């Protein structure tokens, strides 16, 4: 249940160990006054100051005033940090408004429509993005309800999107996660430890032409619907066919171990790790950092489940984009279908307690 | 603990250790053969023995012929058991099919409509439910997801609900867990240990009227939606008021420790305590087994949230029926909603490895 340090060159939450429980939260902005705009980010700051140690915000969420509404909500209350991030985006839209025009990055590249789609409109996008992952669901929902709250009048949450259990890792050394299709997800993909991939591959550089981003990083999302019945349906055969790995052990094609490196030759053209593979890409790598979820019933008796994709890249142009670009002729888009998307700039860390969220961008 | 055990004279999952997580899927039979849904029946029961014990379903989730379709879809190979229970329920409404019309408990009445709910019936109801509780959501949403792809054909979901309660790899067991608003929530109970008070308040009794339910014990399922962000701007003392005890503490008013028991009298006439204590209900006990739940954002912005409240008790007639009529009045009324409602009579226990789920109501 320990904490994960807050400050930082970077945010957390990006290169960090992936955490069990995912609560990311887009907002839209809804105060035209930068200063009071400012304000917010300082107070939320502030507020993730706390929620990272555990500790509840303001003046805690009992003691007061009795007529007061307590400043923190409880239901934290008796918890552990657990390794609760709390990571901040800026989307495209944001700089529409507060004079941010100039500023906009032009790493933070709007993605092209790729061909069988259906995005919803209403969950994509966002002016802002937090992305709270911790090991407890409760303290997640605690940490973006908050800040929601502490928001309230000048932000609202434009859609948000809960992960019940990782699809990803930044650690080769554990054990890597199953996605729902029962296949590990995340053997070949950046470690924290990789700090010269990350460099390459991740954070943003001064030069790249947008300095106020040196030492962000940028981020896709995009909620993935798994066509679960048909999958289902699938031969063994022709599942590890689709992705060029086993199922069991999850190595490539041909291999015995999980992280012996892949043979792509000898896996079918359109087999997504032969299509996802840098090599085949010139040498375009993602770190990737998706959640599964499941969202009730199809209302047509089956289980409605997916994956919440998460990929942050040095630069969308020459990360996710490429990468997905490849992935038209992919043999397991019969088995998906993307439904919500939204890219985000991710600024720099928080240096310290005197620095807030955005300062690199707004200033002072 | 990593493991409960399967069988048993009552079904685990109702008087055994409360995990930290639940997946609820109640499921519409979609066959009019008795003998093939008794077909089923020893299937499930078969694979709910391998996944209560964390193994794959059948022939496993690889390694068979190429050709074939794994029987078991994967997602939880690499995990443990998670002290995985499942525990399966029938509605009122499979009694209407297999001839089974006049084996219906007495005891499992159907539910007068409360004031104030708003129930979506698409999200109520169900010929079946089981309750896959497990302290890795991953286990429990593998376990619905198996056995509805075992019983597709016979079966289809009719609705799903994901849970969680604390995390016990850092929450002490014996902290009460709080709820959403903030307020602990259960410590006034019927625990699993309390062997007489489950003969009383929970197990079904042969002279009751319903011999195949002996040893089974009732369900009532509530989907009960929080407004968070009015219960967030209430004032501390307006929270507590609602609820008869402080909310740091979660004592009763007037008393210094959580545990101590009430005196009701001082709690305003409409708190939930006095309205919902067994001394206001002429005796009346519920075995409480509930989840928070978080499901996203609304369509207007707001946290979907709330609690998935779960009671066991001998007779609905006599538990549940009683207690939330009592809280006609309940101060609490103001900031929640029911909104989805099903109840379920949850039969006695597989005794061993040669029995099968509802062998005394469909007859061996
Ligand atoms: C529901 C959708 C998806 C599923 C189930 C899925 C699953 C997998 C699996 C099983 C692997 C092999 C293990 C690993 O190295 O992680 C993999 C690899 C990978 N995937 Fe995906 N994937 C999905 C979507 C995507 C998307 C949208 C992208 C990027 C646009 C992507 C990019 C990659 C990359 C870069 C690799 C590693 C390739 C390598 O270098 O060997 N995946 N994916
Ligand atoms: C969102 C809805 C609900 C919330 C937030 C809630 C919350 C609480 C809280 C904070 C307590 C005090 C601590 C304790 O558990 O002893 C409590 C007690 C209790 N509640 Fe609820 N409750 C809800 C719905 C219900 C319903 C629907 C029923 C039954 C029909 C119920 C029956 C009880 C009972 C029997 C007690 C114990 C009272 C005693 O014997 O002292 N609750 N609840």
């Amino acid at each position: 249940g320990s904490a994960v340090p807050f400050h930082g060159a970077h945010q957390a939450g990006i290169a960090t160990p992936v955490q069990d429980r995912l609560h990311f939260a887009a907002f839209d902005v809804t105060t035209e006054d930068r200063a009071a705009f400012v304000a917010l980010l300082k107070e939320w700051t502030a507020a993730a100051r706390r929620l990272t140690a555990g500790h509840a915000v303001g003046e805690g969420a009992y003691g007061g005033l009795p007529e007061a509404p307590p400043d923190d909500t409880g239901e934290a209350l008796g918890l552990k940090p657990s390794r609760l991030t709390l990571t901040i985006g800026f989307g495209p839209s944001l700089f529409t408004r507060f004079g941010l025009a100039d500023l906009r990055p032009e790493a933070l590249a709007d993605l092209p429509k790729f061909p069988g789609d259906n995005l919803d409109r209403a969950r994509s996008g966002g002016d802002l993005c937090v992305q709270a992952c911790a090991d407890d669901p409760q303290v997640a929902v605690h940490a973006i309800r908050n800040l929601a709250r502490i928001g309230f009048g000048k932000v609202v949450v434009r859609w948000s999107q809960l992960g019940f259990g990782k699809t990803s890792s930044t650690t080769p050394d554990k054990q890597t996660p199953r996605n729902l299709l029962g296949f590990k997800d995340g053997t070949r993909n950046i470690a924290g430890t990789e700090k010269d991939r990350l460099d390459r591959f991740v954070w943003a550089a001064e030069k790249d032409g947008t300095p106020w981003m040196t030492g962000g990083s940028y981020l896709v999302a995009r909620r993935i619907r798994m066509h679960i019945e048909t999958w289902d349906r699938a031969s063994l055969q022709e599942q590890e066919d689709v992705f060029g790995r086993d199922k069991g052990e999850g190595a490539p094609v041909g291999k015995a171990k999980e992280r012996d490196e892949p043979f792509l030759k000898a896996m079918k053209p359109d087999a997504h790790v032969r299509l996802a593979h840098p090599d085949s890409n010139g040498g375009a790598t993602l770190l990737r950092r998706g959640y599964s979820f499941t969202d009730g019933t199809d209302g047509l008796g089956r289980l409605d489940a997916g994956l919440f994709f998460l990929a942050y890249q040095r630069d969308i142009r020459t990360g996710f984009v490429p990468v997905q670009r490849n992935l038209a002729t992919d043999a397991l888009n019969e088995f998906i279908q993307h439904v919500g998307s939204a890219v985000f700039a991710v600024p720099p860390g928080v240096r310290d307690a005197d620095d807030w969220w955005g300062s690199t961008l707004f200033g002072k």
